[PDB]
């Protein structure tokens, strides 16, 4: 029962601890996903060695050869027994991994200035001076590149012919381009809702555009994830998940 952890740099989720002495292994992260992870390993009772996702990222599927990459591709592979980190649960990831149930809901929508006549997804779909995309090879790029919807395929048709310029690394690196240029990202909520109560300046655009939910990923078949779904739901119940919460979102910004 020693387990290997995947996840992945993301604030308030997971970040390395500030200090003025490095700090080694576990010690080094905190985080919403930390705390999770710590409480989820004592209710289940199972030690742990945390990794970052070697590729850096959260995982999508090749067009070309249907592999996965990012930390759905590490739960493929067996390089870890869980990835516990703000990780979209989805029907294409559901195909290839397990997940537990969610232990946070979101959606994804805009990330944008105030002051702006930009009031929606369609309001961007139907311009190109604010450019506009989202990160690379996670859930929302995902979601765009394979929606039907017109607003989102047409949004999609421009991210993709734009995509070194518009589809980034990470959510700092859209947090930037939103700060430096005329530019939307599209991210999910409740990371907006951390990123707008630290720059006022900052908005959300629009309400949710979907609706899904972050769950600890398991190889398929694994049979932590029921007993992962277990702990969550009792964290849930007793108000853990709501009081991790506003630890690490501090609603006092702003
Ligand atoms: N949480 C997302 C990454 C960020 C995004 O796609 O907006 C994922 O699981 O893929």
């Amino acid at each position: 029962r020693s387990l290997i952890v995947t996840t992945i740099l993301e604030e308030p989720y997971v970040l390395f601890k500030k200090s003025d002495k490095p700090l080694y292994g576990n010690d080094r992260f905190e985080g919403y996903c930390i705390d999770l992870l710590r409480e989820l390993s004592t209710i289940l009772g199972f030690t742990y060695e945390i990794r970052l996702v070697e590729d850096g990222k959260y995982g999508a599927q090749d067009d070309v050869n249907g592999q996965w990459n990012g930390m759905v591709r590490e739960l493929i592979d067996h390089k870890a027994d869980l990835a516990v980190a703000p990780l979209a649960i989805t029907y294409v990831r559901e195909e290839v991994i397990d997940f537990s149930k969610p232990f946070m809901t979101l959606g994804i929508s805009i990330l944008y200035r105030k002051g702006t006549p930009i009031d929606s997804a369609d309001d961007l779909a139907k311009q190109t001076k604010i450019e506009y995309g989202a990160v690379e090879d996670g859930a929302t790029m995902t979601f765009f590149k394979k929606s039907k919807i017109s607003t989102y395929d047409k949004m999609w048709a421009f991210m993709s012919s734009r995509r070194q310029s518009v589809l980034v690394k990470s959510n700092e690196e859209g947090i930037q381009r939103v700060l430096t240029s005329d530019y939307a990202f599209l991210m999910e909520s409740t990371t907006i809702e951390f990123v707008t109560q630290r720059n006022c300046n900052l908005t959300q655009i629009g309400g949710l555009i979907d609706s899904k939910g972050y769950g600890v990923g398991t190889p398929m078949g694994s049979p932590y994830r029921d007993k992962i779904t277990l702990a969550i739901l009792k964290l849930q119940e007793q108000g853990k998940l709501h009081m991790m919460k506003e630890k690490w979102w501090r609603g006092n910004g702003c």
